[PDB]
């Protein structure tokens, strides 16, 4: 039997899974050492990550040109690519090839982990938040712009317990168990959702939520998405490839329900870097943004403003998505992994390959073929 | 008479030359329109980029991932590639994958241009300075922390004519034609030369120079170099992998001179991502910092945080050099070009290859093969 996927990560040009049997596989850009194979190496198909064997790894999350995975029986986190301004955070800024223990986060009952392109944040079980990276424009949420090359504690969400925080190019988001929700970082393009074009150094409460509590948020490279309570969708910040879904090309600076999809209820969201995807709880995802790969997987090359339901062989229901910066992953019902859009550093993990706009499955993965 | 390679410069991951006939072509990584054919694909060879045929270019120049390049018949500056940030100069912050005019710098007359990462610069023949693209440490010298999508005249420097200009990553370098230094934007790694780890928002003279003049000035991703009128070399900022080049890891907040070279007359300078490298008068390359691709060129694959001489066939000299973050290039006295270091985006221009550690001749460019 193939091995089940548990978890699928898109980072900018590489994918990483986790499955059964707690091994971790990955492929895509090889060069700044994201893949963990100790080589510099483009992988085109699905390759183990020995180094994790043993490990019992139970989560893995890509950032732009990293990765990180972390192990709840282990208590240990682990990250490996691109180390400069800290991204890493082992206290230096070397780049790793091969994945290394996260010495400051031993012992820690880890909840949640999110990457952006240059930062990076971790929930804790009891709710509070660790952050490090860059931080040239306050995305740790420590209160300046020094970056950190350790995790560090937001101490602004003292008395305040974290579900899942979520962070993009440059920015970072978060929601409270109690349903609130907050931005913080770099702000110019409105994608904070506190209604300017400005920065915070620290979390700032997100005041026009539609009257609505939030469950989840994610993060693209400069726009935000969150889900409410009823299961509506909200998306606000950069529009210029109509990422935000709302049938045009306006930025929003504070979130704005997608009415498009009021009839259905959310329970998966993932940003890409000018695309964006949805999940809803009957297993139709949908998808929007910038289709020059194909990355919305349509089957076309035109850009979507509107979200476009993303058809499966069978119509097999949809489980997971993830959204790289010009492809994108999914899990279906049946076990199957599909990946989509551009191909060109074998991040779609089915062989040497040309861009593809809709769903193709990659069989090393998967029941089916 | 016989083609010869006039100008070469290479980016991030690509590499551009201008050839006699007023010919522009280009190789390496496509994917953010960088080369300028209009698709996205890598080029493993030289491809003549056909629509700037007939343009009369005198000058190109490689950013990270965007290129830019002027005609002085034509009083026409084009730009391509990577969009974000205004860093092509259009008013907008679309990815162009062929070259297009800035209209805001028509019918001015040019003397140089310098790319950084996302930012910028042109020098006027009467030593004026406009900037533009990403702005958030201030390496635009404007004053603020803004972005600009369009050329803006940096007024700092009224009354000072300025003779060339430089730009790393996120900052900034110029020197006048009577031999002062500057420098702006981050400095977290002391790379201004300001004797600390502040950014500044707008030039601010260097001045602790050893008491010389500087005749020219160039800058890598976090570190920069100068030469003075003696010929004498400085280089300051970030040295983790040895960029600096004295011969330890030590970082410089002030220019310090590359004392093993004392008894050289420095012609030409270029600064990589960690690599850097310094051309002699009499027609010797030094090369010296981060190896791992063999990017230094002196035939292995270990950091050199000393000068040490890339050698060539036949000891023929060398007139032209230029750093890329993971490759060199390089021209010589017999119209030979030659690349060395990382190869998978197709950045060495010989055709498909493994990554090479030492002078690999391009023979699509070349008289000898
Ligand atoms: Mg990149
Ligand atoms: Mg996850
Ligand atoms: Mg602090
Ligand atoms: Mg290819
Ligand atoms: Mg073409
Ligand atoms: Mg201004
Ligand atoms: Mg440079
Ligand atoms: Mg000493
Ligand atoms: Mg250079
Ligand atoms: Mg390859
Ligand atoms: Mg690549």
């Amino acid at each position: 039997p193939p091995r089940k996927v548990l978890i699928i990560s898109a980072g900018a040009s590489h994918s990483v899974a986790l499955l059964s049997g707690d091994i971790v596989c990955s492929w895509g850009r090889g060069e700044d050492g994201q893949l963990g194979h100790g080589d510099a190496e483009d992988r085109p198909s699905p390759t183990q990550l020995s180094a994790l064997d043993g490990h019992q790894i139970v989560s893995v999350t890509c950032g732009a040109d990293h990765t990180v995975a972390y192990s709840q029986s282990g208590m240990e986190v682990y990250s490996w690519g691109w180390g400069d301004f800290g991204r890493l955070g082992h206290g230096n800024s070397s780049d790793l090839f091969t994945p290394l223990p996260i010495k400051a986060l031993h012992g820690i009952r880890i909840k949640q982990i999110a990457c952006g392109d240059s930062h990076c944040l971790a929930v804790t079980m009891e709710g509070e938040v660790q952050s490090w990276g860059r931080n040239q424009n306050g995305q740790l949420g420590l209160g300046d712009t020094e970056d950190s090359l350790v995790p560090q504690k937001i101490q602004a969400f003292e008395g305040i317990r974290i579900k899942m925080v979520a962070a993009g190019a440059e920015h970072t988001a978060a929601v409270t168990e109690d349903g609130d929700l907050y931005g913080w970082g770099w702000g110019r393009y409105g994608n904070l959702g506190l209604g300017d074009r400005t920065d915070r150094l620290v979390p700032e409460r997100v005041t026009s939520t539609g009257g609505e509590k939030m469950s989840m948020v994610a993060c693209g490279w400069r726009h935000t998405i969150s889900v409410s309570y009823s299961g509506a969708l909200y998306t606000y910040g950069w529009s210029k490839y109509g990422q935000l879904g709302h049938g045009d090309l306006e930025d929003h600076l504070i979130p704005h329900k997608l009415e498009a999809l009021s009839n259905s209820f959310i329970s998966q969201i993932s940003g890409g870097f000018r695309h964006t995807m949805a999940l809803t709880s009957d297993g139709k995802l949908y998808g929007w943004g910038w289709n020059k790969f194909g990355q919305v997987g349509v089957g076309n090359n035109l850009d979507q403003c509107s979200p476009v339901q993303v058809r499966f062989p069978d119509d097999q229901k949809v489980v997971q998505v993830s959204c790289g910066w010009r492809h994108t992953l999914a899990v279906t019902e049946r076990n199957n992994v599909f990946a989509w859009g551009r191909g060109t550093n074998g991040q779609l993990g089915i062989g040497e390959s040309v861009d593809r706009n809709f769903p193709k499955i990659i069989e090393a993965l998967s029941v089916d073929g």
